[PDB]
């Protein structure tokens, strides 16, 4: 008699049978998190993070929407968090949005005709940029935080030349140096948090992610003028990880009817774990916004 193998596990150990899951086009489990109000859902709101980083960090923002009566979800993307694949690794960036549209595609079986909103943070922000531009007029909005529009130019101009290197010969190790944790938050018990959590990799960048990224930007600028889906866009000015730029290329090159941009002056890259006078605006913000948007 045949038996069933060892039940699958996350990188963590943890079987996947013992968490909510889901199995995207590869055949790889990814670990989702689900924020439902205790009533019928007003709207569906997909939570998108960020490189390195996984969706247990959005946990705040998370029950702040489902405090609005929104059904909030989210995965883990691919390579991250609790989710499978080699850490940091991705085969084309396209896998990060196709595992969104799957799973945005999954819950709007089980809530038919209600709206979907997409909140992504940098990496996460691009992802939610492709996945609109993707479906046109699917989604009703859009938040967006720190977005990856335009890379820091000095990192991006180091990345480049060290991007056509690796293209050039094989080179599979080859990575770039950690990310400085100092620059992500002013807020420096959130910069301790965020050294402290073992589901993030610290690890480099490794080369071949790093042209996914670069991907990504190239993708992000080619997708812009389809973009016409409502968005709010929340931006440090002081961001030595998504050039502040790229908000405002955003603005100018979205062709959306409905488009807000708030800048936070002196901020860092993760707006909702910034400073409480930034993190408590950010909260009030998206809160208006999404109200205004499903009320
Ligand atoms: O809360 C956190 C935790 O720490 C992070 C770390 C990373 C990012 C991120 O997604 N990118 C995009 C990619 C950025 C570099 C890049 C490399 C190559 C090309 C374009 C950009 C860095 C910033 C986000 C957070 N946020
Ligand atoms: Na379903």
């Amino acid at each position: 008699m045949p038996e069933e193998s060892s039940p699958r596990r996350t990188p963590q150990s943890i079987p996947y049978q013992d968490l909510p899951h889901l199995v995207n086009a590869d055949g790889q489990y990814l670990f989702c998190r689900y924020w439902a109000p205790t009533g019928t859902p007003k709207a569906l709101i997909f939570v998108s993070h960020g490189a390195g980083e996984h969706s247990g960090r959005y946990e705040e923002l998370a029950r702040m929407l489902m405090g609005l009566d929104l059904l909030v979800f989210a995965h883990d993307h691919v390579g991250h968090g609790q989710s499978e694949g080699e850490r940091m690794v991705v085969s084309d960036f396209h896998v990060f949005v196709r595992d969104v549209l799957q799973h945005v595609d999954s819950m709007q079986k089980d809530y038919p005709g209600l709206p979907v909103f997409l909140l992504g943070h940098s990496m996460g922000g691009a992802i939610a940029i492709l996945t609109a531009a993707e479906r046109p007029g699917h989604f009703a909005g859009m938040v967006l935080i720190s977005p990856l529009v335009l890379a820091n130019p000095e990192s991006a101009t180091t990345f480049k030349v060290l991007a056509a290197k690796v293209l050039n010969s094989v080179l599979p190790n080859l990575s770039s140096g950690p990310i400085d944790s100092s620059v992500l938050s002013r807020n420096k018990t959130e910069v301790d948090i965020y050294n402290s959590d073992p589901l993030i990799c610290r690890a480099g960048l490794k080369v071949c992610f790093g042209i996914q990224l670069l991907n990504a930007v190239s993708r992000v600028e080619r997708a812009l003028p389809k973009l016409t889906v409502p968005f709010l866009l929340l931006q440090g000015s002081a961001d030595r990880l998504c050039d502040s730029k790229g908000a405002y290329l955003l603005m100018e090159l979205a062709k959306s009817q409905d488009k807000t941009l708030k800048i936070y002056e002196g901020a860092y890259h993760v707006l909702h774990k910034e400073l409480p006078e930034v993190t408590n605006s950010v909260f009030h913000e998206i809160n208006m916004w999404v109200s205004q948007r499903t009320a």
